[PDB]
């Protein structure tokens, strides 16, 4: 985790969302009530990952529980690359407890870069609630 790593999170994401800030310091050590905030407002700005959560789940104080906190991050990394054919190296457990933050943002880079090409996710998302 670096400033390389936070200015290339700015640059995926920084045009297509323009909430929750973008800064080095939530970047540095994101919660996950921040990520979300960055997912939900992703799907409600652009509709990538539309569908992939419900209303209740759309909603943060509805995923407060460790599992459902799990969960929803796995959802995001499966659908992003599905979508994308990258790799991903974020665990979502890892993720929950503080971890990695280099590879949460990776995340949230791809998930910019699918935003930016207009790349649906539909098919994906269907898949992946499938299971």
């Amino acid at each position: 985790m670096n400033a390389a790593v936070v200015r290339r999170t700015q640059e995926a994401l920084g045009k297509v969302i323009r909430r929750p800030p973008l800064t080095e310091k939530l970047l540095n050590k994101p919660p996950f009530r921040y990520l979300h905030d960055i997912i939900t407002e992703v799907i409600r700005i652009t509709g990538f990952m539309k569908g992939l959560y419900t209303d209740a789940e759309m909603k943060s104080e509805n995923v407060k529980d460790k599992d459902a906190k799990i969960s929803f991050l796995q959802k995001a990394i499966d659908v992003v690359m599905m979508v994308s054919g990258e790799p991903l190296a974020a665990k979502p457990a890892r993720i929950v407890a503080g971890h990695e933050p280099e590879r949460t943002n990776e995340l949230l880079q791809l998930i910019g870069k699918c935003c930016l090409s207009k790349l649906s996710s539909d098919e994906a998302v269907k898949r992946v609630l499938a299971g």
